[PDB]
DNA sequence: GCTGATGCGTG
DNA sequence: GTCGGAC
DNA sequence: GTCCGACCACGCATCAGC
């Protein structure tokens, strides 16, 4: 019966076309039949609709199962502030699949571990979700063998395509072409066509029957926006879905409101090609340029009562990471400030030298540090936006209003709390001077944001309303030494390449980084046909990769390619220019990207390791 | 008790 | 984080 | 333009195997 569930049929009847009786639990084969339908198409509009159909039947037949199927669709375990980690990777999964042959026999890997995984009672969407959370809670000695027993049990109770999606979910890559934005769209459409909370049989099955083409289309877009904006204020399905089922989507904003202590999605940013693009994109609109600091974003929450909370860009609870900010919280606020959401950037600060350390020094800090004195790498917050002030939300306020509120209610404590360096002007000469000074002041670039025109703190309108003017968006010449196999959208062809530089004194090619972005499918096919006969079974003696990942296809060094990167970093695993700067660490590329092939050059004529050292030395650090 | 492997988050 | 693909 | 999934380096935290 559930083998024939087709949530992609025309005139889908949520009750008759369902595959489970009302009041019963949604079987996992139902959501697995839906997944197979979503991955068989490419248009998101047909993806959002096929999902949405399953969400109708769930809202009508088994309401309490809605939250589990949404998370199973999102491939998540709950709200990000919780932090439940699966702790299961490819190795753990392969072991569980064999216990249902041999680990070497299961080492086929197509690309996709689900295909390799392909009497008990049938599986349940809630039961599978509770088993996923059980796996996540398993910690301590022999916790792995406990996880593998649970996973082993799932694969035995799997049927049809259940084995390929359970394995995909646990591996962390469902690869459905459907993510959070379409899941919300499918949910908003679902509850608008089938309202929740109807006595069975539901008096309304399809609330878009008596509407025109423009009517339903415009209606569903307005309904989706009410849900999308509220999610951006409360990204917590455990907090939205109970309210959604109780009071409809129309009343959802009246209860799920932007509150301190509950994280909210921050304003993203889109890269600007140059000053010409930011001037054209912000035509006749005022624009302020700030210094994009190179650190980790800190969302400082000040709940009414004194409890301080700190979240990350992805709503991860970072309170235990910054006890110093939890202590210095009152030093940055004014007496009238009773509750506030500060949008700051946490960068490493050397209190002795009064300078900002690079990003790597920030990452050497402890994640769960109960000892405040044991914190060596100090931090200084750079506040650049305010989203809340004394019981009031500032989402619908322009940037000029939020800026004047931050500057008039927060004290600049030099060395620990300083406002971001800003410059409000339109002269192309002043913009270049501020851009050159930002790199001179140890910053990655310049942020460009409006002050009044489309300058509110609203994600659903445009999550990428801010502009990023980084210097690398305005290069090295390295040889290939090997190729890697592709996974997912890269199966059957090449996925990443390992590049190397030429050490003149050592007379050996030294691996400097891997390269897996910046090329089209036609260029990747041109790379395959060109670097095909160069396949070598063993590495050449002049090649040296040190601790880098051994390429699946050793290549005869003969291809010189141009690679651009953001920064040069000291590498713990690469041998490029080891000893030239650090005694035991080489040099690698931050954010590498492929540019073009240099057919005019040979491996001998490429970026030397001595050059890589000089480039790293002339890097403001 | 330690270490290598690795999961997973940060960009 | 950067990037291209499909729509 | 949006949304999504390819891919990059690197750091802490965890744990099986020893």
């Amino acid at each position: 019966d559930p083998s024939g569930y087709n949530p992609a049929k025309n005139n889908y009847h949520p009750v008759e076309d369902a595959c489970w009786k009302p009041g019963q639990k949604v079987p996992y084969l139902a959501v697995a039949r839906t997944f197979e339908k979503i991955e068989e198409v490419s248009a998101r509009l047909r993806m959002v609709e096929t999902l949405s159909n399953l969400l109708r039947s769930v809202v009508a037949l088994s309401p309490p199962d809605l939250l589990p199927v949404l998370y199973l669709s999102l491939n998540h375990l709950g709200p990000p502030q919780q932090g439940l980690e699966l702790g299961v990777g490819d190795g753990v999964l392969l072991k569980a699949v064999a216990q249902a042959r041999q680990l070497e026999s299961v080492r086929a890997e197509a690309g996709d571990v689900g295909l390799v995984a392909e009497p008990p009672p049938p599986l349940t969407a809630s039961g599978v979700f509770s088993k996923f959370r059980d796996i996540a809670r398993l910690t301590g000695s022999a916790s792995t063998a406990k996880k593998i027993d649970i996973i082993k049990g799932l694969f035995v109770a799997c049927r049809h395509s259940e084995a390929r999606f359970i394995a995909r979910s646990l591996s962390g890559r469902l690869r459905l072409g459907l993510a959070e934005q379409s899941v919300l769209a499918a949910l908003s459409q679902a509850v608008s066509l089938t309202p929740p909370g109807q006595e069975f049989p539901p008096a309304m099955v399809d609330a878009g029957k008596g509407k025109t083409a423009e009517a339903r289309k415009t209606w569903l877009e307005e309904q989706g926006m009410i849900l999308k904006q509220t999610f951006c204020e409360v990204p917590d399905l455990d907090r939205i879905i109970p309210v959604l089922l109780e009071h409809g989507l129309e009343r959802l904003p009246e209860h799920c409101k932007l509150s301190p202590g509950i994280p909210l999605k921050p304003m993203l940013a889109h890269p600007t090609r140059g000053i010409s693009e930011v001037l054209k994109r912000f035509e006749e609109a005022a624009f302020t340029c700030e210094y994009k600091y190179d650190g980790q974003r800190a969302q400082i929450h000040a709940l009414e009562g004194g409890e301080v909370k700190i979240f990350s860009r992805n709503q991860e609870d970072n309170t235990g990471k910054y006890p110093d900010i939890i202590s210095r919280i009152p030093k940055i606020k004014l007496p009238s400030v009773t509750s506030f959401i500060l949008d700051t950037e946490a960068v490493a600060w050397d209190r002795e030298k009064k300078q900002i350390q690079p990003f790597q020094v920030l990452t050497t800090r402890k994640r769960k540090e109960v000892d405040a004195s044991e914190i060596q790498v100090q931090v200084c917050l750079y506040a650049f936006d305010l989203i809340y002030l004394n019981g009031e939300s500032l989402v619908r306020e322009p940037l000029s209003r939020r800026r004047q509120l931050l500057r008039e209610n927060f004290v600049e404590t030099e060395g620990e709390f300083v406002f971001a360096t800003s410059l409000d002007t339109k002269d192309i000469e002043q913009i270049a001077e501020f851009l050159e000074q930002s790199v001179k002041d140890s910053c990655e670039g310049l942020m460009v944001k409006t002050l009044d025109v489309d300058a509110t703190y609203e994600i659903a309108k445009r999550s990428h309303n801010w502009l990023k003017l980084k210097k690398d968006y305005l290069t090295l010449d390295l040889v290939v030494i090997g190729a890697y196999l592709g996974r997912g959208k890269r199966a059957g062809r090449y996925g990443g390449f390992l590049l190397a530089s030429y050490d003149e004194d050592s007379e050996e090619l030294q691996a400097i980084c891997k390269l897996g972005t910046g090329f089209s499918d036609e260029e990747l096919e041109e790379h395959h046909q060109s670097l095909k006969a160069l396949v070598l079974p063993s590495p050449r003696p002049y090649v040296r990769i040190d601790g880098a990942v051994i390429p699946d296809h050793w290549l005869d060094p003969s291809a010189v390619w141009e690679v651009k990167c953001a920064d040069l970093s000291l590498s713990p695993i690469y041998p490029a220019a080891r000893g030239l700067v650090d005694s035991d660490k080489g040099i690698s590329l931050r954010f590498p990207r492929f540019i073009r092939v240099r057919e005019d050059k040979q491996p001998e004529q490429a970026t030397t390791s001595a050059q890589v050292a000089c480039l790293y030395r002339k890097q403001s650090q």
